[PDB]
């Protein structure tokens, strides 16, 4: 959520050519001529990974993901709620 | 209230021999033989002053009358009341 080094793209088997082996999208020549594809999702198109696809989902800069990798205060009464709006009224005499 | 240098015993004419001049109780040859009377009031006795009578009514030590010599947040609604008891009760929901 996302995690530290990588995220849930590493869970999709569409990224692999075999167990532990990443699928490689296009060749050096294709990149020398056209560069990288920015909008492309290696999960949508099952044709492999382009350089930078395994880390692109992580925070920019990474210190955000490290900053939030601490502790969460989780709701455990309402299955579909994590966070809500709270309203505190203090009336004194 | 009592003051800085002297107190209200200086408004009593009974300690004066004549104007501006203080009345002297006994003489030199009394304090060498008997010592000084601590109990004696110069305003009540009417018979003159002993060494110490003029500043004895002041704070022990003096820095008290000086520390208190600042300001006063004086009540102006009730002539017989200077200080009273206050109760602040705070009820909050």
């Amino acid at each position: 959520c996302p995690g530290i080094e990588m995220t849930w793209s590493l869970q999709n088997p569409v990224i692999y050519k075999d167990a532990y082996q990443i699928k490689h999208y296009q060749d050096k020549a294709y990149f020398d001529v056209n560069g990288l594809t920015p909008e492309r999702d290696e999960c949508e198109e099952e044709t492999g990974c382009e350089p930078g696809d395994l880390t692109k989902r992580m925070a920019c800069p990474w210190q955000a993901d490290f900053f939030n990798c601490t502790i969460q205060t989780v709701n455990f009464s309402e299955p579909s709620v994590n966070k809500a709006s709270q309203t505190e009224t203090v009336t004194s005499r």
